[PDB]
């Protein structure tokens, strides 16, 4: 009778609260759920491509948060002001729920996805062991399946499939692992490599232009660099596409506005001003602050004499052996990032602290400002490990496209 | 006027109440009866209300020489945008137009002047049909346009550009200081498969399949019998999903979208039909044999290993995008070229093709992609346009 105001007042009963016309499937009791006020409760599968069934990013609760699919289930409760709200109900405590589970199991789309069968997610044997990173060397020393590893160097990679490829070979090797054994999830770091012809000296200038914590200096220098014949056209385009994808990609995800630039070099300023006039001085702020890690990820210069001076990619990456629908549910597809919360799963929280950690014990911390970083799931799913703005040290679980 | 070549190209033929033409830029606003209102495009170009209408008479955008017409964007009033190119030489008074296109702020990474090189090295502007390499370095002035054989080993496209103008200038034995022409070549990228061999085979037979439902099936088949790891099944079919949406907003502009490639081809065949009509579906069938290939290349090395191919022929031209294209391109998913088109780059194009098509029963020219490569860097994809016959499209990779 009373109407729920918040989620966790909602009440997880079918025959709770029935209106009239609304016929209780027998076979199929969880499929809608009705809660007084007009609260309609709704498997998130079953509402996945409607449109009026979007989750709805608020003050609250802005990020979608994530959770253990094996253990929650995740519902869509819709109001009266069509605001859509997550809810996770544990599998164990309703059994009547247990044909949902069945569903997101044997559904014919989920085949590419879950397991059944003959299917495998790998080519190979991948360990389902999840928790803190070790060295490779001390886990090799040591030798039961093998802990979770890390990779020391790096790997060249020309694709993810290269990257992988890699890794893998980079595990056997360290391991001694056979073609049949069980290989661990393991972290490693990848390089791409776009090579510059460009002057020596200009290749100092744009990586002291990295470091440069103004970013208007930035793009004038940047730009000075082009104008002065220094730095051929392609080049600094080539610069400028990927600063300005990074930006926006930054403003998209991390902070969740709508707001895009069309190239860094001219537009950085009148971003950061409208960030200053329209969004506060906070929002804009904590831009400018992580304006350095962007600019390191774009903008990260290699100069070997050897074989020339290039841009790099630089990534950390840890391949699970869970796959994308078992290590999360299915609004990974629908958001665009995941919150990581207290409520998820601990070992995905352990690996990304340990990749940080890894990333932060560099020389001024600099990796961290230069590398992505990424969770790849057994079938192949990219997630990067991404921060966001709206809630203070956030992070997020991007499902890369 | 009634029509796009009815339009008087004076600001004094119409002066509408209120309305003042400034004189120091008299082009910048241009009325005509009805409502007709022509603005020049990079004045323009970022008003959501200013984007080129598709209809059936022009579906696409045009690509022009920017040396010799100026694009201008005409609004009629119920709301249509054309397009309209008015050469240089036959208005004195856009001159400053001009101007702006060579000296705005923002374009100064794209034009020419003061320092500004496209490249690190000197690269010729003479297009036209490319000859093989070594009849061209037999010979031997500015080189004709060369093509080189074999295919250049890429991880991105700065390291296949680098990769072609090396192979350049080995074969034509060029020194640093001299003028490298404009080169096709071919590039490669391989994604390595722990797929069996046989499992490859069957790939690349149901590659050569006509009926998408046929593949769609046989993919999924050898996915769920354990035969493909889900992992590579669903690298596949992520590349089959990307190619056929691409196809759809490119080639056919078509809003349609898929999610998973072998699990609704056969809605979106379904889709097509009852929808969009028999032709439609067949030209997205008939083209199915394209998509597939360039997303589903097989290549079978048992000494470097079973991959997925990316294969393109590149040719890279000494003109810059800006040079060789009016801003357009930047507005549009992509330029249809016609006869009003610089024949040079028609030229380049069926060159391509030709060599394309030259390889056993055109394979290659269902396995390849075409990309025409500016100086400054920029990439244009010649694909086919399904809403006109035999049409070429240019689009510009973002």
């Amino acid at each position: 009778l009373p109407i729920p105001q918040d989620v966790k007042e909602l009440v997880f009963d079918p025959n709770y609260y029935v209106p009239n016309g609304f016929v209780i499937n027998k076979d199929r009791p969880m499929d809608v759920i009705y809660n007084p006020g007009g609260i309609e409760i709704r498997p998130a599968h079953l509402v996945a491509d409607k449109p009026d069934w979007v989750r709805t990013a608020s003050s609250a609760n802005p990020y979608s948060i994530l959770m253990d699919p094996a253990v929650y289930c995740r519902f869509l409760a819709k109001w009266p002001d069509n605001t859509v709200h997550e809810v996770y109900r544990k599998w164990e405590n309703h059994m009547e729920m247990d044909y949902l589970k069945h569903e997101l199991q044997d559904d014919l789309r989920r085949q590419a996805h879950r397991g059944g069968g003959a299917r495998t997610a790998t080519s190979y044997k991948l360990s389902t062991i999840m928790g803190d990173a070790k060295p490779v060397k001390e886990v090799a020393e040591e030798f039961r399946e093998h802990d979770p590893v890390i990779l020391e160097g790096y790997i060249a990679c020309a694709n993810n499939l290269e990257a992988e490829a890699g890794a893998l070979n980079a595990v056997r090797e360290a391991l001694e692992l056979s073609e049949d054994d069980v290989v661990p999830a393991h972290e490693y770091r990848a390089a791409s490599s776009h090579p510059f012809d460009a002057s020596t000296e200009v290749m100092y200038e744009i990586e002291d232009i990295r470091k440069e914590p103004d970013p208007h200096l930035i793009a004038k220098r940047l730009k000075q660099l082009m104008l002065d014949g220094k730095l051929a056209q392609r080049y600094y385009r080539f610069l400028v596409e990927r600063l300005t994808s990074a930006v926006n990609e930054f403003l998209a995800d991390s902070m969740s506005q709508k707001v895009t630039i069309d190239d860094f070099c001219e537009d950085i300023g009148d971003l950061i001003a409208y960030l200053i006039g329209k969004k506060g001085k906070s929002v804009a702020d904590k831009f400018t602050a992580s304006i350095p890690f962007i600019v390191g990820r774009s903008m990260c210069v290699n100069i070997d004499p050897e074989e020339g001076n290039s841009i790099l990619d630089l990534s950390v990456r840890f391949q699970t052996g869970w796959r994308l629908e078992e290590l999360s549910c299915l609004n990974i597809y629908t958001e665009k990032a995941v919150l990581i919360s207290k409520l998820t799963e601990p070992k995905i929280t352990q690996v990304i602290m340990g990749m940080a950690k890894r990333l932060n014990s560099s020389k001024d911390s600099d990796d961290a400002r230069t590398h992505k970083m990424y969770i790849i799931t057994a079938d192949g799913s990219y997630l990067q490990v991404i921060r966001g703005a709206l809630v203070d040290n956030a992070v997020l679980l991007k499902l890369i496209k």
